[PDB]
């Protein structure tokens, strides 16, 4: 017989759930005969069968090949990353993504923009053709979306020069802050929850959102935080959706409608529980609570971005400004990069939390991404746009690279950098200010030094970087400095943009007079230099003064808007005596070329304001310097303040 040898193997064939769905044969009944396996896992002494007339040896022949098969797949395989192997389970279909430079194992089982009633109506009444105004919320087809991944996302990590990331540390070793070293730690549930979008998007396998995760399974996030701190691999996946998909939702407050506009076609975001797990821990770094990365303006509000800068620009014997057009930055992040920012995080975080960093970064190098339609792909490094670390990390990266490029092109020591240039960034977008001498070197030798670093500039001109020679040619956060002159003869620069582009952003929604006002106040803080837009905002704010403003847009106001504006701008809207002559030409010209306004549109808006603030009394529209001037009245405003979120 053969049983005494069948008992040998069975104490080695793997365990299983005793399943009655078929024929579980006996530890000896195998040597009987005609009882050959069709499956292996043992139920404390059974396997499958087939009644296939097998010989008491043909059984052992077959089974032992399954044990060889099992001891093979398991234990003694490859692919899909060394930590990401879990994702093979959730596959069901073979995958059509046609990706040439990264994996693609299969697929899984799988917001219109409307007009602002009041604000739109205001515009038309003056001659503004909304038909002739840019569309600023277009979506994208999935056919087009699929090609967006191949065109932009599937690529091998750029070639970053030998011993570069040592020089980048060499750089960060100048701008480090020993006063905070090994100090950061997790934040409590209140400080995290204070500013948090209760409707923050959920991962592909999730069903609740940021709020509900907070409401109910707060302990589930405490798990993700524990294991990561202890050193364990966590099921890290990212989800990928197109831009302006219903699930493109910011967990933090945007200081402008430009942030969601400097977004990439392809948004990659981790499970919402995982967004919290990272953030209750890395809050001090990711939000950048103390600000550590020099020149990071992501916490600065838009109205002072340029006021603050012109205080620097006005110090250089002869200053120039140079821009950073990194071609689709996010897909230009190598794995040594993410390992650099990793070391940084560990410079400021405590000792207990390094493992967290150590672990989380490992996952962030080999990232499985599930698409909207189920098509999972593996990302070759790079930054997912919706990761908590995006603004925080990306920015550190930008200055370190760009410092490196600036010193590498000019020979200025990394230590002596602040003595010869100033740097402002905002994630990947930024610029740098220095003398005409130095700027020109960095301007030409820059496209090269930078492509050499894996951060390739755009197509540009003759391979020179973008150089701003006069201050009001700078671009930043998608706005440009325009200058205003006040009652008291002072100058001060405001955040300029194109009139058409503002009217487009302002009239449109995304699937409510109180909201329409909060928009017109939020637009006034930035665009009061633009009289067409100033007069519009006053005309809207002055409607339905009963109705308190809404709170879902960038800013809003508590009390008398013209007093709130005063609190944040440091000047009364009435004090706006003149807007820069030439710079207002440029930003208004788009309007004549698209034909969005008429000869009569300028005067007609003003007349509506004078027609309104002429009746005896204290009328909002009279906040405009000229309106009040020809309407004889003035606006006497009560206590008012500015808020956000």
């Amino acid at each position: 017989n053969l049983t005494p040898l069948f008992e040998e193997l069975l104490q080695q064939c793997p365990p299983g759930g005793q399943n009655k769905t078929a024929h579980m044969v006996s530890a000896y009944q195998l040597a009987q005969g005609n009882w050959m396996p069709t499956s292996c896992h043992v139920f404390m002494g059974t396997i499958s069968a087939r009644r296939t007339k097998t010989h008491p040896y043909e059984a052992y022949v077959k089974l032992r090949e399954l044990v060889e098969e099992h001891k093979m797949k398991t234990l003694c395989g490859s692919s899909l990353g060394k930590h990401n192997d879990w994702i093979i389970g959730k596959i069901k279909y073979q995958g059509n993504l046609r990706t040439k430079h990264m994996l693609n194992p299969g697929k899984v089982a799988e917001r219109h923009n409307v007009y602002n009633k009041t604000i739109g109506s205001v515009m038309t009444a003056t001659g503004i053709r909304l038909e002739k105004l840019p569309v600023v919320r277009a979506q994208t087809d999935t056919t087009n979306f699929h090609q967006a991944i191949r065109d932009k996302i599937d690529k091998e990590e750029n070639l970053q020069t030998p011993g570069l990331h040592k020089k980048l540390m060499e750089v960060f070793n100048a701008l480090k802050r020993p006063e905070l070293e090994s100090s950061y730690d997790a934040v409590e549930w209140e400080e995290l929850e204070r500013g948090i979008n209760r409707k923050g998007a959920a991962g592909f396998f999730e069903r609740k959102n940021i709020g509900e995760i907070l409401d109910s399974e707060k302990n589930k996030v405490e798990e993700i935080i524990d294991n990561l701190k202890k050193g364990r691999n966590i099921k890290y996946y990212e989800t990928a959706i197109p831009k302006n998909e219903k699930r493109d939702v910011n967990d933090d407050w945007t200081a402008g409608d430009f942030v969601d506009e400097k977004k990439p076609r392809v948004i990659q975001y981790p499970e919402a529980k995982t967004r919290l797990a990272i953030t209750k821990v890395m809050y001090k770094w990711v939000k950048q609570k103390p600000v550590v990365i020099p020149g990071y303006e992501g916490k600065t509000p838009l109205f002072q971005i340029f006021d603050k800068v012109k205080k620097e620009w006005d110090q250089f014997q002869n200053p120039v400004a140079v821009s950073f057009d990194t071609k689709a930055w996010d897909t230009q992040v190598t794995t040594k990069d993410l390992e650099l920012i990793k070391d940084i995080q560990k410079y400021y975080f405590k000792k207990k939390w390094h493992k967290f960093i150590d672990t989380l970064t490992m996952h962030m190098t080999e990232v499985p991404v599930i698409c909207a339609d189920g098509e999972v792909y593996i990302r070759k490094g790079q930054r997912g746009s919706g990761q908590p670390d995006t603004s925080a990390g990306n920015s550190m990266l930008n200055v370190l690279t760009m410092v490196y490029a600036f010193c590498e092109a000019t020979g200025v020591p990394y230590k002596s950098f602040d003595r010869v240039a100033k740097i402002h960034v905002c994630g990947d977008d930024g610029f740098l200010i220095t003398e005409r001498a130095l700027g020109e070197k960095f301007a030409s030798k820059g496209v090269q030094i930078l492509a050499a670093a894996g951060k390739p500039q755009k197509i540009t001109e003759g391979d020179k970087m973008k150089v701003a020679y006069q201050f009001d040619d700078i671009e930043f956060c998608s706005h440009t400095p325009i200058q205003v002159r006040w009652s008291d003869n002072t100058s001060s620069y405001m955040p300029g943009r194109n009139t058409t582009t503002i009217l487009a952003k302002m009239a449109t929604r995304l699937d409510t007079i109180a909201y329409e006002k909060a928009v017109a106040f939020s637009f006034l803080l930035m665009y009061s230099w633009n009289p067409l837009i100033r007069r519009i905002c006053l005309l809207v704010l002055s409607t339905e003064l009963q109705v308190k403003p809404g709170k879902s847009t960038t800013y809003y106001y508590e009390g008398d808007p013209i007093s709130a504006y005063k609190e944040v701008i440091g000047h009364n809207l009435f004090d706006l005596k003149r807007t820069s002559f030439e710079k207002l030409a440029k930003l208004n010209l788009s309007m004549s070329v698209l034909g969005a306004w008429t000869r009569h549109t300028s005067k007609r808006l003003l007349q509506d304001c004078v027609n309104m603030g002429v009746k005896e009394g204290n009328w909002l529209v009279n906040a405009d310097r000229l309106v009040s001037s020809k309407t004889g009245n003035r606006y006497i405003p009560g206590e008012g303040h500015t808020l956000q979120g």
